[PDB]
């Protein structure tokens, strides 16, 4: 009668979440989103990444070439998948710095493996053991070459090998223990003597021990494993009197992004970008609790189990029942735009959601949602961060500087997070500020601020008066004279 | 007369304490609290952690069983102290990677050792020396067994141990490296060879060394110390004729959180749950300056030696003398609150508290010290961060790794004080801007802003009607006829 | 006519820049400046750290003293550069772990070597070779002393040194490896034996192994290099019967800030406290793209090439033609101030500064430049971040810790910048709405808020007047009834 009412409000919903901000350790929002990702479906998915499921062969049983493994010869990976039921099935042996050479192989990628004839002259090749099994005849390693008496003679060898190629050639070779002094004449014709292999920049001398060791597979003999690299221009040269597992050939080495892990999980036809040990995760959100260890473009790793992100305006209950605007209120019955107007004039109630500030505030938690969501990087070959065996120092320090990293990624994503959603608050805040100054800037002196967030508007102000205040074309001077005289009357 | 003042303003105290912000590298506040613990009593309190006081002994030496560390017997601990006063006081030794063994076994926790029958036949056993006195009589360590001729002989042992149990085994042995080619002889009765310790998955081939070191207790010769785990169904296989230093049985190796540190400081009955090389600390502040080295739930080690956070608002001087508000301006004599009126009215000029908004200032400030002060981490067994000797590249990693933490950390502990203060500042400020927002929201058109954060309300304002304000209850209806004549009248 | 207009704004630019904020991926304002430094002059400044070019030599050549390092002998260095076409002219070499020996000569800083009278009655000292030539004449390592028999004999030796100073000895000695049996008995007078060096704290035994290597230089033989640092009240002992590298010394051991770095920059005369392998580096900014290898007080390593800092306010277009304040509007035209006033009176159209407003925004910015240039930390000898070779392990752990440094630093970087960002727009933004509060205020009730960042004043306000606003000393009661007259008028 004479006048109406303006009141500016914001949506609520009547299922909210609760998120943290700097300001509050649980604030409800009308929205949010999960960044820490804490399942994963359990497979390894064979895509996009070249896969290498090792089955029953480790991959130091697959470079040496172990019978059960002779279908891995020359094959490639990005990532090598070891099984725990992995198990050797050939001449027991052992490989000082095991984990080294396993990791250099894995980051390589390759066993692609070049034949090259070495003079052997006047000793006997390709010896066999009943422990080393293929097509159930007496063999050995693909890629050694057990040399024996010949005649009862084994003359000192002196065996040269130049590298003319243009990459680096990596050879794997041996030492023979034998259980006793009978096996060491048996086999050698004489007493055992170190073996030398030896480059322009390196030099590896290896004593054979003679001696029973707890059978394995019933052999109390051992081989120890080495290895050598070899450059361009170099020459590798073996120098022995009995006792060598000689090399076949070398392996190619080269750089890559590969790598190895184990993992017991079934690899599947499915196409996933980061892959875990306890299978593939998805990529989308920046973090993840489901493992330390990872290979391909994956969340990073926290302590947190869940670290929910606003994508929505503060919940805030509509008060009981005269409308109401935005202080100490929300409007759950506004469902097509996050902020508005409800007004009350000569020809009803009314209510209109404001498009420009809706889209403002939901570009912004867009905006922040790209920089988020989907944005993973890759990383390949890193350390190891389980162990099977006790060894002290050098695994203390890579359990700390992984415990160190994870510790300060945990920090910045629960920062993150906190300081992300208080400006999610702080915006969606703001936009209900401006939305409310610009209206009372266009009235002018024709209304007056009743301090809920609404307007006393003190003229007439018809269906089409309300749309020009809210389309931003109402002109206040038509009605001035009208309502200064409704506002400042004696009563 | 016939008009009113009502001032909105808010504490201040007359010793301010400065802090830094975003905004500024010094604002001074109304109170701080410190945030890096930076002093120690001195003492490592015996309580809630298990500590073994080493004194003069090394814990290596307390395994060996030096016969001064006989009292140490099977003691576990959460905390091993090892004192630089420590001595060895029997058989010089050594230990190649003397560092991996008493990180293994600090971390083990337990010096438990479980005696076992092994068939020494054909030697003599429980050889003893004068450097090793124990109840002043030649004796050895403990936990090993000196293995000497036999009526001038010293048959080949080929001796096994095969672990039945379903727990790992841990043996510690050695190897006897005599002064000369005389005691050679007289203590095995023939040449020296070689040691072979081995299992199923390893195996340690070690020579000994006959020659004059410079004599230790007078002591020419040395033993070398090596270490060997056997898991269950594996087996312990010994082969030597001679030389051999052999163990009595073996020490429990468990799993958990014990660990080793190096301190002088004294041993009190106390309760603390941080401990450092320094003496325990206090652990309710998030961050400490004591020592890099601790061990328990304790503040992370920064740079910084001071870093103080906010716990009250800006700090101003109330300016000199017509009562005023908060612009530019605090109230020293406001003692019952943080926010609150004061009025000159008819019955003179009065203060009052404002309850709800300095309840909302104490309550967020109250939440940030919720979260960071008494919230430590319990960390245990790490690396070492201090160096006796010289070592090259593996140290230099241990160093590089432990300064880059500790950078990364101190970063993080002045971003996040600076932002909590800047917050601390945001969220009293608004608090102020609220209740004078709040207060003009009510006056409607009865008052007017005098730009001091005081307002002038054009009507008789008695006690009651100034409370009403305060209250919240204050009917603008009631005085507008009043209060528009005077504001609007012809002068 | 009978009323004035005043608009409150700030300045904008013909030429803006782009930067980050929390709420913008890109927003346009007046200036920035760049944190990563991604350029260097590619050459080493000789000033201010003490630089050593090693030329053809590399550290552990002129250690053991190669006649083409003579020129270094007891030399001193903050950072030794080793260039990559260094290269060994003497008696081929090596040296398990080298890479220690290296790293810990090089955070020495110190060639300096003291002689000492060893006994080495009974042999031929000052073997000599062609393979080391020294003034066209054969030679050896000046630091080592090649002993061979005397009249065909090599008696035992058993030779002491004791370190009777107050500091650390480090000694370098050496096993030769002989490429015949021939040659070990025209050197030695009988075959091979181990050598033992030791002290009352260490022992390291060594063993010669005949055998022709590839030849290097024309020598198929090689010298494996050792070292053993001596402590004060300790003994050198050195016990050999042939195949022995004397020391003619030790070289003193010293702790403190020296290193060691690769590249094949030229050194210049000229002064930088950064230095990276492609040269000197400005350290006024925080952040580097150059290299992760740094010495001296260097901005830290990061991944961005590009951080840039805003130094002024959002740049905001001038909107196309009645003045007009800062609401979404610039002033292009505002040259002597970053806020200011324009009005229109009776006596034209005019423009002032706001030297106060300006000078609040300027400084709050000079102090967080002040924090951020100019302010870099010094770091010294580190870990190897480059390798030639590949090793596993080890390598692996090295890389993995500079990577997961790398990336740390570079996301505290990215929310440093747009952190402080955010807050110069912010602080910027709110001089400008603190300009327009103050304005309001001092108005009353004699002007109304136009919606534009403008305020109508309804009385006669000529420049006088305009001046006395804008220089705080308005005083509204002076024209209250002019303005309400005007303003509460029945048009
Ligand atoms: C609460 O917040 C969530 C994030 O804003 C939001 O999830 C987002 O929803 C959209 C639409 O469902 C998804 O986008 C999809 O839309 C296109 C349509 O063309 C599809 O073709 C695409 O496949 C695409 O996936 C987003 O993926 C999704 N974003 C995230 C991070 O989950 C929810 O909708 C919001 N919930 C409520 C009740 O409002
Ligand atoms: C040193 O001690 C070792 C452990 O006692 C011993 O190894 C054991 O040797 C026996 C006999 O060869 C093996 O027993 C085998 O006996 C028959 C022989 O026909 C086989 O058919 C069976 O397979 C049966 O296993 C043990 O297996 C073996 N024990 C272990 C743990 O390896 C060495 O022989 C001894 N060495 C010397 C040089 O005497
Ligand atoms: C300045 O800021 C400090 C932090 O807000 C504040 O210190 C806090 O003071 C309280 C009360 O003295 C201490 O709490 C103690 O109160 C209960 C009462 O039931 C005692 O029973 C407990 O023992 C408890 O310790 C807090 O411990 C203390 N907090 C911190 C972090 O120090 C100061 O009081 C403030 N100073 C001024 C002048 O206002
Ligand atoms: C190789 O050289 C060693 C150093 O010269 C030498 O060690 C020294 O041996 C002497 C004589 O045994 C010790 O001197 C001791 O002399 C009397 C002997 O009755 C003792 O009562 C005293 O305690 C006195 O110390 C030295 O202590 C000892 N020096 C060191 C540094 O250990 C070796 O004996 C030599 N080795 C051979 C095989 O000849
Ligand atoms: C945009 O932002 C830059 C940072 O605020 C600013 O650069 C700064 O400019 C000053 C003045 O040219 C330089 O200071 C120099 O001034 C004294 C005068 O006594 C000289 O004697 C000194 O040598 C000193 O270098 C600053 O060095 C410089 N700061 C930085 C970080 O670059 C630009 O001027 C600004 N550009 C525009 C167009 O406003
Ligand atoms: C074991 O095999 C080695 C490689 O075949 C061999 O080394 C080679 O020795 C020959 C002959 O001494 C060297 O050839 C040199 O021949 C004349 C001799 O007058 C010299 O003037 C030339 O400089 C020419 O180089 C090879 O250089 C050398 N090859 C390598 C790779 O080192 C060893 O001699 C053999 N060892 C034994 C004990 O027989
Ligand atoms: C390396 O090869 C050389 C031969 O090229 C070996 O030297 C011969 O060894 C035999 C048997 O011990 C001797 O009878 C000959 O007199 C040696 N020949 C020469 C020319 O010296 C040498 O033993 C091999 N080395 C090793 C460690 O196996
Ligand atoms: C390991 O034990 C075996 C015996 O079980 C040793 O072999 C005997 O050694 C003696 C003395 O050298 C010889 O006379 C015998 O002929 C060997 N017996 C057999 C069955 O071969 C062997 O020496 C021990 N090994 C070590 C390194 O000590
Ligand atoms: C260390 O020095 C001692 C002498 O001080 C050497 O022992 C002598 O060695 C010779 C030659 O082998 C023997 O004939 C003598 O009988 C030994 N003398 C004594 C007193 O035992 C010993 O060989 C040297 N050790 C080494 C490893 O070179
Ligand atoms: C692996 O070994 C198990 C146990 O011997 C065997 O039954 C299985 O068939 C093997 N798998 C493959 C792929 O060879
Ligand atoms: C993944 O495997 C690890 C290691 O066994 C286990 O700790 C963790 O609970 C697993 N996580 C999920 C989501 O399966
Ligand atoms: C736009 O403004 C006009 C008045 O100029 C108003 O009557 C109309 O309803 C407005 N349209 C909308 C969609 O608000
Ligand atoms: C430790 O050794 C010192 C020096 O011999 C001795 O006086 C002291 O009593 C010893 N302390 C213990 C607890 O045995
Ligand atoms: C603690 O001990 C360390 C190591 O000696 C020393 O640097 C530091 O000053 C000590 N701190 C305190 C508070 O005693
Ligand atoms: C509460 O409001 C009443 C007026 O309704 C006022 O007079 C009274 O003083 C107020 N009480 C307080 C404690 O401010
Ligand atoms: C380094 O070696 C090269 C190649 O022999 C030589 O020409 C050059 O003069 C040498 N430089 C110095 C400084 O000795
Ligand atoms: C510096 O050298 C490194 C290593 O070769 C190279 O990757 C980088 O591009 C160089 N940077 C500049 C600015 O020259
Ligand atoms: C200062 O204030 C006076 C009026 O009191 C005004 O007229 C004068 O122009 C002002 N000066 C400046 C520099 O603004
Ligand atoms: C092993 O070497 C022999 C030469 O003795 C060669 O002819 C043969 O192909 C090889 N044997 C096998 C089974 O590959
Ligand atoms: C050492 O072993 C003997 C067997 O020779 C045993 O009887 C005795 O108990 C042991 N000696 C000591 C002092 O413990
Ligand atoms: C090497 O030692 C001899 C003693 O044999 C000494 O006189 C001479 O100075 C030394 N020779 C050289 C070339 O320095």
């Amino acid at each position: 009668n004479s006048t109406a009412t303006l009141c500016l409000g914001h949506h609520a919903v009547p299922n909210g979440t609760i998120v943290k901000t700097i300001t509050n350790d649980q604030i409800e929002v009308t929205n949010a989103t999960e960044l820490v990702q804490s399942s994963s479906t359990g497979g390894i998915c064979d895509s996009p990444h070249q896969i290498l499921d090792g089955e029953n062969c480790t991959l130091i049983d697959a470079l040496l070439g172990d019978p059960q493994c002779d279908g891995f010869q020359n094959k490639k990976w990005d990532l090598f998948v070891e099984r725990s039921k992995a198990y050797s099935n050939c001449y027991p042996y052992d490989v000082p710095d095991y984990a080294s050479l396993r990791s250099l192989v894995a980051s390589s990628g390759t066993l692609e493996f070049n034949n090259e004839s070495f003079n052997w002259t006047g000793v006997t090749q390709n010896g066999t053991s009943s422990a080393c099994k293929r097509r159930s005849n007496n063999s050995f390693f693909s890629r050694l070459n057990w040399l024996t008496h010949l005649k009862f003679k084994y003359p000192a060898l002196n065996v040269t090998m130049p590298n003319n190629e243009k990459f680096d050639k990596l050879y794997i070779w041996g030492v023979h223990h034998p259980g006793t002094d009978n096996d060491q004449i048996s086999l050698y014709a004489q007493a055992s003597g170190r073996i030398t292999v030896s480059t322009k920049r390196s030099q590896q001398t290896v004593i054979p021990n003679i001696g029973s060791r707890p059978r394995v597979r019933d052999i109390p003999s051992r081989i120890s494993i080495y290895w050598t690299i070899v450059k361009p221009g170099d020459i590798l040269l073996i120098n022995s009197t009995g006792n060598l597992i000689a090399p076949r050939g070398y392996f190619k080495i080269r750089s890559g992004k590969s790598s190895i892990m184990r993992s017991d999980a079934p690899i599947g036809k499915c196409n996933s970008e980061c892959i875990t040990p306890n299978g593939s995760i998805p990529n989308d959100k920046p973090f993840q609790n489901v493992n330390r260890i990872t290979y391909g473009a994956c969340p990073r790793y926290v302590k947190q189990n869940t670290l929910k992100l606003a994508t929505g305006m503060r919940n805030v209950p509509e008060k009981q029942t005269a409308i109401a605007g935005f202080i100490e209120n929300g409007w759950e019955g506004m469902v097509d735009g996050w902020y508005g107007f409800r007004h009350q004039n000569s020809e009803g109630i009314g209510q209109a959601a404001d498009l420009k500030s809706t889209q403002a505030a939901i570009n912004q938690i867009n905006g922040k949602l790209n920089r988020l969501i989907g944005k993973t990087n890759e990383k390949f070959h890193q350390i190891e961060k389980e162990f099977s065996e006790v060894e002290g120092r050098i695994q203390d320090l890579e359990k700390y500087v992984e415990d160190t990293k994870i510790d300060l990624w945990s920090y910045n994503a629960e920062l993150l997070v906190a300081l992300e959603n208080q400006h999610t608050i702080d915006l969606t805040d703001s936009e209900m500020n401006k939305l409310f100054e610009r209206t009372k800037k266009q009235l002018r002196e024709n209304a007056e601020d009743m301090g809920n967030g609404c307007f006393k508007i003190y003229h007439k102000c018809d269906n089409a008066c309300i749309g020009s205040i809210r389309n931003g074309t109402y002109d206040h001077d038509v009605y001035r004279d009208e309502a200064l005289n409704n506002r400042f009357q004696i009563k």
